[PDB]
């Protein structure tokens, strides 16, 4: 269900797209290029750019819920708290008032995952659709995360919250991770069982496509 089915119109909106000998914009609200829009053609990986979109599209269509582009981990983990310590504000909202923070990982460049902050349950989550199990990265990510929900709290919650690995459906492939973190979020931010399927991930790409080209962020 969440990841509808486009009609017919609204999938040869896509296909156009796809083919089309391309331009700068299809969307600027973000700059998204046609060469970035076109990560979304089959087979292909999904570049940050595409992860910033739904991340935004995400926050838009959910009550009380952050979810920051792939560039704030980086910060975080590189920079520290003092890196990224007025993300939150450009936010327009306080950690104390929210029920989940999304965080998409891009490790090493290439291997997308996510970190689902859930403040209300108080557990702080690592999911990835090509889970070796757990390790190192998965442990610091956690880690960090934690570091910041009680620096960013000014120390009032996050110290006693569950770091947990989080299982979810396995991609069947190499490059399906961008797509897979995009439906985590999504299933995550509807508090939905994550019992999404491939076929459900193949759809994802059409949708956010779709979502683009629509200029779904108003």
């Amino acid at each position: 269900s969440l990841v509808p089915e486009l009609n017919e119109k609204d999938d040869d909106q896509v296909q156009k797209a796809l083919a089309s000998r391309e331009n700068t914009q299809l969307m600027n609200r973000i700059e998204i290029t046609v060469r970035d829009f076109k990560t979304l053609a089959p087979r292909r990986w999904l570049n940050d750019t595409i992860i910033e979109f739904f991340m935004k599209y995400i926050e838009k269509s959910t009550p009380n819920t952050v979810a920051f582009n792939s560039f704030f981990y980086t910060n975080l983990s590189e920079r520290g708290y003092q890196g990224v310590r007025r993300w939150m504000k450009r936010k327009k909202t306080q950690i104390d008032k929210l029920d989940k923070i999304f965080t998409p990982i891009n490790l090493n460049q290439s291997h997308w995952a996510l970190g689902i902050i859930d403040l209300k349950k108080k557990t702080i989550g690592y999911v990835d659709s090509l889970s070796n199990g757990p390790n190192a990265m998965s442990f610091a990510i956690l880690t960090d995360l934690q570091k910041y929900v009680m620096e960013e709290s000014k120390h009032t919650i996050g110290e006693d919250f569950d770091l947990i690995h989080l299982d979810c459906p396995q991609q069947p492939n190499g490059y399906d991770c961008g797509i897979y973190v995009c439906m985590n979020t999504l299933y995550g931010s509807a508090d939905a069982p994550l019992d999404f399927d491939y076929k459900d991930a193949i759809r994802m790409r059409r949708f956010i496509a779709h979502l683009i080209l629509t200029d779904a962020l108003k």
